[PDB]
């Protein structure tokens, strides 16, 4: 996250992070036994870190769980980034607690303009590398199509929204690829893509939660 604050501690409770030896990519949890990610954060070995504040610091609050299965939507396309979806299935069910919460799915898809909650460990600077201990957070409004598709001509689905700030010095980052973008309560995004980090006219890129429901629902309900 760039030009984001200091979450606090478990105040982001749904807030994954991804580990296969070191944190890699952010994640949302959904229930006690599934996590939504990006499908680019695919890889094996997958443990997920639950109730994370400092990811290099064990300071008592964690559930590490494994995965025990990786599901990338059908028709995600690498290529294109589109349908940037992936559902995780933890090996034993996750403790809910203050610290370590789900979010709730979207019913209907957010408005443009709306003010949203992202979040992870992704680097913090634009042009350069630093990479936070401890959660970062950033409010961001969701972009007008309009202007997304303005901003990347002839790479923009129905399956992505733009959020962001196009003077620049905001954004996601890598690092934060599958974590949460949350508007009214609900998980509206994921993490995705963009051309750098916070730079002028290159808003952040984000999965559109909303038109996954479905798939969400009856993978959970068939695994
Ligand atoms: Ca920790």
């Amino acid at each position: 996250i760039v030009g984001g604050y200091t979450c606090g501690a478990n105040t982001v409770p749904y807030q994954v992070s991804l580990n296969s030896g070191y944190h890699f990519c952010g994640g949302s949890l959904i229930n006690s036994q599934w996590v939504v990610s990006a499908a680019h954060c695919y890889k094996s070995g997958i443990q997920v870190r639950l109730g994370e504040d400092n990811i290099n610091v064990v300071e008592g609050n964690e559930q590490f769980i494994s995965a025990s299965k990786s599901i990338v939507h059908p028709s995600y396309n690498s290529n294109t980034l589109n349908n940037d979806i992936m559902l995780i299935k933890l090996k034993s069910a996750a403790s809910l607690n203050s610290r370590v919460a789900s979010i709730s799915l979207p019913t209907s898809c957010a408005s443009a303009g709306t003010q949203c909650l992202i979040s992870g460990w992704g680097n913090t600077k634009s042009s350069g590398t630093s990479y936070p201990d401890v959660l970062k957070c950033l409010k961001a409004p969701i972009l007008s199509d309009s202007s997304c598709k303005s901003a990347y001509p002839g790479q923009i689905t129905s399956n992505m929204f733009c959020a962001g700030y196009l003077e620049g010095g905001k954004d996601s980052c890598q690092g934060d690829s599958g974590g949460p973008v949350v508007c009214s309560g609900k998980l509206q995004g994921i993490v995705s893509w963009g051309s750098g980090c916070a730079q002028k006219n290159k808003p952040g890129v984000y999965t559109k939660v909303c038109n996954y429901v479905s798939w969400i629902k009856q993978t959970i309900a068939s695994n």
